[PDB]
C-alpha cells in the first residue's frame, strides 16, 4: 500500500492534492545523478546527461537523484510513496555521476538545457562552497526566463557569525531551502545565512531508491523537493503565475520558525501558498 512521508504533509501539499491541484502539466527538472525510470513509482518524461562517462539520465548509479524525485513527483497509486506534485512532468538532468561528484561546467550544461528545452520549475539539490561567472550566469537566465530555481542551501552547519550556504543557493535568484525535522526544529547539519530563504522538512525523508527501493536520507538535498513541488503544486491552481509570483508566494506564507539566519522566512505552506 501507499504511505505519505510526514514531509509533503507538514508543507500541507494533500490538501491541493484533494482539491485536484497534483502538478499536471508543470515541468521540473531534477538537476543530479539521474533518475531510475524503472521505478514503479515513479513517471519521467524526458531528460539528458551531461555527464561524459554516464550517457543515460534514466540511469542513477548513485541513489540521490531518484530519491529527490520522488519527493518530487512520485506516483499517486496503491505502491510506495507519494510526491509534492504527483502529476508533475519529471526530467532527469544527469549533471552528476556515480560517486555524486559533477563538475561545474556539467551542472552549468544542465541548467541551459532546462531553459531551452522551458522547465517551469529547476531543482538544484546539489551545491558548493565557490561561485562561478558562468554558474551565477546560468541561474539568473533561468530566472530572467520564468523558471522557478530552487537550491539546498548546503549541509555546512553554523560557522560562528558567517554564512555557509553553498552556490548556487547563495545568489539572490536562487531559493536556497535548509532543512528542518518532524518538530520543526532546523537540522543542525542546514547551512545558515542570510541568504536562506524557506525551509523544508530534510531530516529522514522517506522517498524512492533505484530498483524499486524505499528508503530515508538527511539533508537539505531532501529539503529542496519539497519547495521544488510546492512551487509546481502553485503552478497548476495558477498557471498564470510568473517564477516571481511563485517565489513571493512562497516566502510570504510561511509558518515564521526562528531568526531569519538560520530559518530565512520559515517553513513553507504550500496550501496558504498557492491560495
Ligand atoms: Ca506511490
Amino acid at each position: 500500500a501507499q504511505s505519505v512521508p510526514y514531509g509533503v504533509s507538514q508543507i500541507k501539499a494533500p490538501a491541493l492534492h484533494s482539491q485536484g491541484y497534483t502538478g499536471s502539466n508543470v515541468k521540473v527538472a531534477v538537476i543530479d545523478s539521474g533518475i531510475d525510470s524503472s521505478h514503479p513509482d515513479l513517471k519521467v518524461a524526458g531528460g539528458a546527461s551531461f555527464v561524459p562517462s554516464e550517457t543515460n539520465p534514466f540511469q542513477d548509479n548513485n541513489s540521490h537523484g531518484t530519491h529527490v524525485a520522488g519527493t518530487v513527483a512520485a506516483l499517486d497509486n496503491s505502491i510506495g510513496v507519494l510526491g509534492v506534485a504527483p502529476s508533475a512532468s519529471l526530467y532527469a538532468v544527469k549533471v552528476l555521476g556515480a560517486d555524486g561528484s559533477g563538475q561545474y561546467s556539467w551542472i552549468i550544461n544542465g541548467i541551459e538545457w532546462a531553459i531551452a528545452n522551458n522547465m517551469d520549475v529547476i531543482n538544484m539539490s546539489l551545491g558548493g562552497p565557490s561561485g562561478s561567472a558562468a554558474l551565477k550566469a546560468a541561474v539568473d537566465k533561468a530566472v530572467a526566463s520564468g523558471v522557478v530555481v530552487v537550491a539546498a542551501a548546503g549541509n555546512e552547519g553554523t560557522s560562528g557569525s558567517s554564512s555557509t550556504v553553498g552556490y548556487p543557493a547563495k545568489y539572490p535568484s536562487v531559493i536556497a531551502v535548509g532543512a528542518v525535522d518532524s518538530s520543526n526544529q532546523r537540522a543542525s547539519f542546514s547551512s545558515v545565512g542570510p541568504e536562506l530563504d524557506v525551509m523544508a522538512p530534510g531530516v529522514s525523508i522517506c522517498s524512492t531508491l533505484p530498483g524499486n527501493k524505499y528508503g530515508a536520507y538527511s539533508g537539505t538535498s531532501m529539503a529542496s523537493p519539497h519547495v521544488a513541488g510546492a512551487a509546481a503544486l502553485i503552478l497548476s491552481k495558477h498557471p498564470n503565475w510568473t517564477n516571481t509570483q511563485v517565489r513571493s508566494s512562497l516566502e510570504n506564507t510561511t509558518t515564521k520558525l526562528g531568526d531569519s539566519f538560520y530559518y530565512g522566512k520559515g517553513l513553507i505552506n504550500v496550501q496558504a501558498a498557492a491560495q
